[PDB]
């Protein structure tokens, strides 16, 4: 079910301590290049589940070439998922297994280590400004982008009529609008990822990248609505579950 409040408080404390290590600017040379020259390997991570289970999950790490977006590395494996899902605490469920996959990549094919990881879930667009993409980035020290498929309603952000009016105004792939918190902060961007998709992605900084670069790279990874590194990790982990079950 739901962890007790004292557990959630401990987790909140750890998130606030680790947030001090988030770097929300560009630290990689390819990031400031108008065409991302020098970017060669983009990672994606996801965890799929089997219905009725809650103990078993499949965690996948893929690495794709850039800009061709072909899969050059895949590790999909079964894991014994502990913690339940609680909004705002996604990392405490998934991130320790994702870190293990990165370490296995380091040990098995270190030349294919990704230069940036696209994470299925938010970064600083988060209840305490420290989502799963930040958490992964800080623990692995890799640049990370948070990509969410629906709006986390925090800091006054709401999926109301005005928000949906703004989504209608997004007309083609690459079009965006900023997610401005009540605090005066830009927490992320709504991105229309494709010409033939109207439901936006919600993109935010995970670690070691600026928001404007994160959005533009995310856009360049979209053959479909979901950025191809996450899409392949999503597709491959679900297939793995089905193949062994
Ligand atoms: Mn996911
Ligand atoms: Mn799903
Ligand atoms: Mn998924």
């Amino acid at each position: 079910e739901r962890p007790p409040e004292e557990t959630l408080s401990l987790w909140k404390g750890e998130q606030a301590r680790l947030k001090a290590r988030v770097v929300d600017r560009d630290t990689e040379a390819w990031q400031r290049d108008p065409s991302f020259s020098g970017l060669q390997k983009v990672g994606g991570v996801d965890v799929s589940f089997v219905k009725g289970d809650s103990v078993r999950a499949c965690a996948s790490l893929v690495v794709l070439s850039y800009p061709e977006l072909k899969v050059v590395y895949e590790d999909s494996r079964m894991v014994g998922l502990k913690a339940p899902y609680v909004s705002g605490f996604l990392a405490f469920r998934e991130v320790p297994f994702l870190v293990e996959l990165v370490q296995r990549l380091q040990e098995k094919e270190p030349d294919l280590m990704p230069q940036v990881v696209l994470v299925d879930g938010n970064g600083v667009l988060h209840q305490r400004g420290f989502g799963v993409a930040c958490h992964l980035g800080v623990l692995t020290e890799l640049p990370c982008i948070g990509v969410a498929k629906k709006l986390l309603q925090v800091d006054g952000l709401e999926n109301n009529a005005l928000h949906k009016e703004k989504i209608v105004l997004l007309q083609a792939g690459g079009d965006t609008f900023p997610l401005i918190g009540s605090s005066g902060t830009v927490l992320g961007m709504a991105l229309r990822s494709h010409d033939h998709s109207t439901k936006p992605l919600y993109v935010s900084v995970g670690h070691r990248i600026s928001l404007e670069v994160a959005v533009r790279l995310t856009h360049h990874c979209c053959r479909f609505r979901i950025p191809e590194p996450i899409r392949q990790a999503d597709i491959r982990s679900r297939e793995y579950i089905r193949r062994t079950l």
